[PDB]
């Protein structure tokens, strides 16, 4: 009785074009702020922030007043999209198709003329994602918000600290914080300056999933590529090993573009551990056809340099610490016997080009484990988050 | 002429606004219960659950009765959206990005002005899927749902059992339950109480598919790499089969990140699965370059060592139950001969190197086929749904 | 002059909330039927089908009639949505984000009251696709539609057969039929029962596309495998095309993953039948292994057992109809003789365990030709309509 | 002030239901045509041609007239959707979820009642796309377009030639025409004809892009299998060589499959290429284990059948153009020399059966190069639209 | 008071339908420009530009006018759409299912009856994407925007300069410019001229992230293809390297197929790129078949030709630089030893053709290291962008 008789009284002469001041000179202030529910994704090769956000809006409407003691039990009213006048504000920098993903939803609306608008929405936003650390990668994501055709003469949009208290953790990204800001700005369009808010999620990814599933296989990846430097020559699968390692880590680089923006700002972080990674296979590939050249020498071919002779065999060996008719009969077993030699004299020129690629397999073992763990551990720790990500998500 | 006399004056001033109470102090109980008839999609990589449910709301409208001895056979009346007040009941945990899925429909309305209101609809909801012991993981996904703009002043919502009557069975999951709970929160937006109705849907995942195209492969990918430490040396294609399983495997870890979320909460048990099968491979391959050195040792580098000899040739072989010019005529013969008996000497040493590669093959073989049937079985069993699955599902 | 008077008299107090019926208490007779147009897509990884589809909904209105004598030439007329009374005719099992997918047109209307709604529109339905037999499954797929509000008491839906004459073919479905019924069921909101119609599209799948791009490969990659048994040991390649053919056959495999749905109502027959392609290229990798160890015996190992000696040289191999100073000269030459002569029989002993693995290889040749071709054979013809198939697709 | 006079002069009256006729008896002329501007993708697995079109609608209104003597200046009105009558053709084989695709846009009236409407859009439409001669196909894509609810008798639906001036080719697509029908169909729904029009784009694929990419590509890999017959078989690479170019060449038929429908109208030009490529790379490694066979033949082993003596070394090899004490020393050195001799025809037995191999290897490079070369160039010309193509993209 | 009142009054008689201009016979002249804030995404495959822009119009509206004297603290009013008459522009070549991408906002008018319009949106428009220089290329993207009903007759649409004052750079794309220029065409349609204004987006892609994960694996995987030629031939794995690095390549090429367009305009750079590539591995697979021909000669075969003789071992390899009873017992060694002197002349005849090998095998390393760097060099440098490129992003 009190409710629809509030209802009929609050709509006379009412109209959601006007902005409901009681002085049309001053600006009406809107307290604008959000809770922050859940970070549903973020998207880094679209650039694209998904959250799950209640916009929170307040402000005071003049014509929208009653008495309490008139229409007892009546302490609040609430209006639909199109029957109230609302603040008209947008995510500036929405990625929505739609470009508004606000649901509209009741102004609530108490007797002394108080408003309050809470809409939920799935809003898409355009962030630019820093991917000059992933994974060890953190993230600032603004979410700008200001009125579109009400300038700061007109509305006077106050900021409040956003609320976090019901937030949902992501298992990829930890909340580092919201913090937000006013500030107002003049655009070409117009000459009177525009108040905008603009609230920055501050995201750090953890890093355990990618951790385990892109930086400790490429070690591993690295790992095997070793392995060549102790298969024996005589094997017969030293390029099997190396160039079947190889097809498996370009293919595993493949898997790895799916994620990352294809953008120039900077060469990420997993590209240059990459390229590490890389170099490690591709120059095992080409130490191993050396060492094949040395196993496969021809004896009667060039004879072993002296730098090799020095430089491989004494020097790096030891620092690896390695090291009538019977007359006629005659000739014939003589050539025999006399052969023979030559083959052993031919076979210990082989047995020391064979030596030499030994030393020359165990040297770049030795270089490239030891360059394989400064470029693994130099790349990795040159990130400025990779103590804090390996403190709090290992 | 009843039913067009009846419609004329129930929206006769009407406002759909009002909430319909007789007491504008007292609160409307709105009855909140839920059907479900179908588990669509559960997508663990976006956290989203898809159901088919039909949502449950039943109130009574004060202003909405008639005596039905003055409007014979009228016995129900329907009102489209707009035209009823309703109320605002909304999916808290929305991922949809319209945020409210419900298809709307007729509210029904019966002479005593009981309303009811069934609308149909596919809903998306944010659920956190713990993956931990994916494939055998039971799913916990809570649908939060309540009046977003009235309050526990205005709307005592009630919770009425879910029904599952016409629940049509999912392949993939095996509906436990769908309990609920009605609980009464404060948010920061608002000083008064806002109840809502939050049904947990208890979901098993049925085993079936992920048993054969992902669990079985492994142990079989396990069982080829083991293959290995039964192919002779002199086959030369130990790293090929090798180092080819291993790539398999690598692709076929590859196919099941399209399945998991990258998130950090845990490691999943599949993660520890291909961990374990991950180790059998890998140092499968690590140990066959160790049983190729021993096989292609060079029969006059360092002598084996007393601590080989004696751990692989005598304890582990028995426990594995293997085990003038007729002068110068005399010289050139006798170097043959000599010749002969050195390269018989060294072939013995061959021989003794080759072995001992056998006898390393062969503890391998036992050592690596108990530990990844350890490894399987205990990864496996680990879980606490395993035993519930196989009988269950196979 | 007519058509503009005959719809500001027909407009006249009428109210599209009002059932159309003269008489109150009897349930309006609406005759449902639809017309398929085609089957556009069949997504056996989501449960859904998309038909086109022309519902058709015929009633009578009450007061929509008038004299084609006072209004000549205006036999019929046309109304929009929210105009006119519609039933509410929904499709229960909807896919459809939104829901209802119907696409809203005219109502057509004669004198006599008689409305006729054909709405078009592209329907997703939920259809629990049976791969049990995939790619020789035949599909049934139900598409129920009723009222949403109005019960058998205030709409006596009725049936009419299903019209396919402008059915346009699918290439991948043949149109078995589409038979429908109509059933009236109890519903736990409701006392009142609700009468719906169910039309099951009967779709067999069309399997030329799927036996030469997913069953002649297996039978290839099958017979592949197979030349293992053929290519010699000393050749060292049996490994390479074993393992290669395997990996080939996964990665196969991982293809199909994309068209299965994950359910474990059953094990298809896709996944029997590449069960049994995997036994033949895992068992033959596993008989190589067996063979090359026969081929790489060491002559001064283990002697050949008694056994292998008989099944394999003898039965198998008959029934695969296989088959002073000159005193030391004549020492140092005498053993140069002796030591030949033990080499000798070292590899009569070596070319007996060849001609063992040959046999093997020639008697494990025939076993998984057979076994291949009775598992191929067997699984595709279990399925009921392979016969069906190939007479009507091949 | 004419023209605020004249909007609330044309309005007064008017029912947008109303069909603007002056004689209610007669049908009402519409003309229908359309813009082609774009075609904007060609979806041939889904079966949908993706358009952007202008319709182009033209019909009388008898109501919206008046005397531009009376309202100077104002020569046109324009009106937007609900607010004047527009006849509901609509595309009738739809693929839009929406079904109607159409953006709505003003009419455009003149004084004479003449209406123009030209809503663009863009359209999907279901097109059976004929994939039999892929990648040389022309495609004959319907539009059909009716009024839904109007039939002949009411509305008399005219077609007017497809306008092309503002089309914008294609990379892909070449546009032959748009040539357009009009006819008249009876329905099972109703009695009246109803009227509608079709154009039919006929498109021509562009096969440039596709034969670089998918064409030549399988020509290389082609000639990778034959260059299995010039390796020596001591190289022991010929099966790596044969099956690493089957791998292949099965990873890139799977890609393929990307592209195609899953429809079994006919087995497609492409899957008949692929067909007689598999050819070659399989039988190429059946021949290559039958030479390997013939290589490693054993020396010991059966002899060579007559048949092989003169096929292959005789005939095929001219055609191809290849062509006391002293007693037992005496004993001892005998035998040595003896078993040389035995070495030495051994070993001429097995370059014998080595020269076998080489003929048959020399024969089958022959074969397989001829027999390339005739199923390319015979599978691909047999396609009509091949010279066609040809000459207008190459 | 003031802002209530003077809304009243500007909607009394005011139709959105009217054009609202004082003479009817002019046309109204609206400004059109645009602010440019983003290039959300350049989609190559489907031709397509995704932009968020500020759409701007301004005009004058004759009726919405007021004296601010009588209106105190009411400088400015705003109408929401449907409410005013706002200019029907649209984007022509729009890619958008629903074709009019802009959010409606309000029309921000002042006292002196001047409107502004900026709705914003998030456009897709059908931008013509010219590959044949990526990755190195410039885009050069229309967008045409004009009034869809209104003619130059009753709409002059004037064109302003676009802003880009508050565009955020993309990682991918260099925004050149954004110029404008109005024209006026003549349509088949209509015998009036319809102005448009068309703003060309200039678009140079930043080529870090293509260089890097696009242009120089291709040359590490031709620098890997001619580690072959180092490989020695007794190694036994220049086939297993080549076909390797071409398996690898060739998956390599099928994920770049993922980013162009399936267009015949023309042969794209990174096309021609792989053509050299891809000639620099089959070809040296080819040679490398030619040195196993020339290495695994046979020993008794055809003698070597005297232009082999001349054109490798002399002028070639200089170029390189390369280079009773005791009667019987003599017959016995005699022939053993004769034997072996068979032996050294024919190791000899193989010395010479592995020796040939080796130089063919030389002559090929630097014919394809030289002709790799040519193609590379010659094919990346035909590009206009690249100078510019490596200046830029490098
Ligand atoms: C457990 C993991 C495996 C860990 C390590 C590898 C296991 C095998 C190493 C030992 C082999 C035996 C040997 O002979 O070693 C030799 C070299 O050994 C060294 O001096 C260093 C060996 C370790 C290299 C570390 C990187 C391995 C690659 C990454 C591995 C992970 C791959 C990924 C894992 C999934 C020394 O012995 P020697 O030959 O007697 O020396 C000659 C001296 N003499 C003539 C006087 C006798
Ligand atoms: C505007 O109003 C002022 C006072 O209200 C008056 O003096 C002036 O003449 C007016 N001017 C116009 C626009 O008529
Ligand atoms: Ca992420
Ligand atoms: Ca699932
Ligand atoms: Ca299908
Ligand atoms: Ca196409
Ligand atoms: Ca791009």
């Amino acid at each position: 009785e009190f409710q629809r008789k509030l209802y009929k009284e609050l709509v006379k002469n009412y109209n959601p074009l006007e902005r409901p001041v009681a002085n049309d000179s001053q600006p009406l202030t809107v307290y604008f702020s959000l809770s922050l529910l859940q970070i549903m994704d973020v998207d880094e090769k679209n650039q694209v922030l998904t959250t799950n956000i209640w916009l929170q809006m307040s402000w005071t409407d003049h014509y929208l007043q009653w008495n309490v003691s008139e229409y007892p039990g009546v302490k609040t009213v609430r209006f639909p999209d199109g029957q109230i006048w609302k603040p008209d504000i947008l995510l500036y920098n929405s990625a929505d198709e739609r470009f508004d993903a606000t649901f509209h939803t009741n102004v609530l609306v108490n007797s002394s003329g108080h408003c309050q608008y809470l809409p939920p929405g799935i809003f898409k936003s355009s962030c630019y994602i820093d991917v000059r650390w992933f994974p060890f990668d953190v993230q600032h994501c603004k979410l700008k918000f200001g009125s579109w055709s009400y300038g700061g003469w007109s509305l006077d949009l106050q900021m409040q600290e956003a609320d976090i208290s019901g937030y949902i953790p992501n298992g990829e990204w930890d909340l580092v914080g919201i913090p937000g800001k006013r500030s107002e700005r003049f655009y070409e369009c117009c000459k009177e300056p525009y108040p905008d808010v603009t609230f920055t999620v501050t995201m750090r990814r953890r890093t355990l999933y990618y951790g385990l599933n892109l930086l400790i296989p490429c070690v591993l990846i690295s790992a095997l590529a070793l392995l060549v430097f102790l298969l024996p020559a005589d094997s017969g699968e030293k390029i099997s090993l190396g160039i079947t390692v190889l097809l498996s880590l370009t293919v595993f680089m493949l898997l790895v573009a799916e994620i990352m923006p294809a953008t120039s700002d900077s060469v990420p972080l997993i590209a240059q551990y990459f390229a590490s990674t890389m170099i490690i296979v591709g120059l095992s590939v080409v130490v191993t056809v050396i060492v094949l050249q040395y196993h496969h020498h021809d004896p009667d071919g060039g004879k072993m340099p002296k730098w090799t002779r020095v430089i491989l065999l004494n020097w790096c060996a030891w620092f690896l610490r390695m090291k009538p008719d019977l007359a006629k009969i005659l000739e014939e077993v003589r050539y025999i016997a006399n052969r023979f030699r030559c083959q052993d004299e031919s076979e210990a020129v082989c047995s020391e080009w064979k030596f030499a690629a030994c030393v020359v397999d165990r040297l770049c073992l030795m270089a490239f484990s030891v360059f394989t763990i400064i470029c693994t551990i130099g790349i990795l720790m040159s990130a400025p988050n990779f103590v804090e990500a390996v403190s709090k998500d290992f």
